[PDB]
């Protein structure tokens, strides 16, 4: 079912995460970290404090899909195990080097001809789809393309539910 999705969901922010390439989606899903530039790390880490979830969904550029969502457990941290992200043309990894640690809440894709349906207020109402990588998605917007993914019967969210 959905209700513990929907309590998790409840009062959360969203975040579209941009992904140049599939490698680092994988990276993220199995080890349960994401990195991003430092003006999203800054965002990100203002919104970690300000609400009960950050939800990040993740999308791989030119891909049509997103590849699943994530909650935000932690602050961006330096100095942990070092990841092997693929690094976009132009500046190294100093810049990928604060790391957030993530819950997957759902790792199944879902299409972009499926969320056609929905607006994010904070683009200018253009698809959801449509986006910066670290654009925040409004709550109402979130919340339904969250709700439109595949339910991922991998997942038990009992344990997201206790660190909030
Ligand atoms: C592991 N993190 C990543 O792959 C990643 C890449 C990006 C980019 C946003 C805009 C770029 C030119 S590059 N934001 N996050």
């Amino acid at each position: 079912g959905t209700s513990k999705l929907k309590y998790v969901l409840q009062d959360a922010r969203f975040f579209l995460i941009k992904s140049n390439n599939h490698e680092n989606v994988s990276l993220a899903k199995a080890k349960g970290v994401w990195s991003t530039l430092p003006v999203n790390e800054k965002k990100l880490n203002l919104a970690f404090r300000s609400a009960r979830s950050v939800i990040l969904i993740f999308s791989v550029r030119e891909s049509g899909k997103f590849q699943g969502f994530a909650r935000l457990s932690s602050e961006s941290h330096h100095g942990g195990s070092p990841i092997h992200w693929v690094l976009p043309a132009g500046m190294s990894a100093k810049m990928l080097g604060g790391v957030f640690k993530i819950d997957w809440i759902c790792r199944r894709e879902l299409p972009f001809t499926k969320s056609a349906h929905l607006t994010n207020p904070w683009n200018e109402h253009k698809p959801v789809k449509i986006g910066r990588d670290g654009q925040e998605i409004e709550l109402e917007c979130g919340t339904q393309l969250c709700l439109l993914f595949p339910p991922d019967e991998s997942i038990d969210l009992y344990q997201v539910i206790h660190k909030m």
